[PDB]
């Protein structure tokens, strides 16, 4: 069963989705040429534990050693802050937090561009966040899941990119990751519908080259098999009564906090 959150749960919901977000915009003046991923995660979670007084979900989860995940360019998802690696002018960096506050999770990722900006990791970023935008736009009960991960990997690849498979959405509250599993493509397999309550996050991982993915020796950074570039972004949120809530809102989101259908 999907869990149904209550008014109380949301607004637990509601904390732990603004901390995580938070933690992206107070991060953002450090994204810049120089400086390392290592010193990004410390910053991240010294302020995690002193000034939201919360925790960071990543951190041991499964094994990882750090407090937030940190991805760039052709590296797909679950990148390994390092004090060794340097962000550097034109590249493109995924920055992904989950907070534990009060019980609860928040779970919310963005792309950054370093320095000067290409195009085409510009435009890679900006199709990625619309895919989750589009996504979002579609949330409301009675939808199923399935045709959201449909139109998801329809505008992707529409625009020449790929959808990765090995990753997923999930429902998430008083667990990192519980049930549903919210694919970004279309599959038999997926049958669900959604209902008022649920609160679950949407997170596609879109490829500039082929879908294929290769995990490193240190067992956990993925990238994309053919060294492509790759973007992802992700929002937690929340199934109202005719839409969706977005929980881990930014001031740079440029989609409003409630999405109503009335
Ligand atoms: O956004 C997510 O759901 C996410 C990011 C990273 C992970 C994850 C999943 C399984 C094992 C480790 C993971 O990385 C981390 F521990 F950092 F959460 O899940
Ligand atoms: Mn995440
Ligand atoms: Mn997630
Ligand atoms: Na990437």
């Amino acid at each position: 069963a999907i869990s149904i959150k209550t008014p109380e749960d949301i607004e637990k919901m509601r904390v732990a989705g603004r901390l995580a977000a938070e933690v992206l915009e107070m991060i953002e003046p450090y994204v810049k040429p120089g400086v390392s991923t290592g010193e990004l995660d410390r910053i991240c979670n010294d302020y995690i534990v002193n000034e939201q007084h919360a925790v960071s979900a990543c951190l041991g989860y499964h094994g990882y050693p750090k407090s937030v995940c940190i991805s760039i360019n052709e590296v797909v998802c679950h990148g390994i802050p390092d004090d060794a690696k340097l962000l550097k002018d034109g590249d493109i960096v995924n920055i992904d937090v989950t907070v534990i506050k009060d019980g609860f999770h928040g779970d919310t990722s963005k792309m950054f561009i370093v320095g000067k900006p290409t195009i085409m990791g510009e435009r890679l970023c900006r199709i990625t966040q619309e895919s989750l935008y589009l996504a979002l736009r579609m949330v409301k009960p009675g939808i199923n899941l399935r045709e959201i991960g449909a139109a998801i990997q329809k505008f992707v690849e529409a625009e020449g990119f790929s959808v990765v498979r090995e990753y997923c959405g999930h429902g998430i509250g008083r667990g990192f990751h519980e049930e549903p599993q919210v694919l970004h493509y279309d599959s038999r397999e997926t049958n669900v519908v959604l209902k008022p309550g649920m609160t679950f996050t949407i997170e596609p991982m879109v490829n500039a080259g082929k879908k294929e993915i290769r995990t490193m020796k240190d067992g956990w950074t993925v990238k994309t098999k053919d060294r492509s570039l790759s973007a992802q972004y992700e929002h937690t949120i929340v199934v109202t009564d005719n839409g969706c809530e977005i929980l881990t809102l930014r001031k740079d989101d440029t989609i409003p906090a409630i999405i109503s259908h009335d």
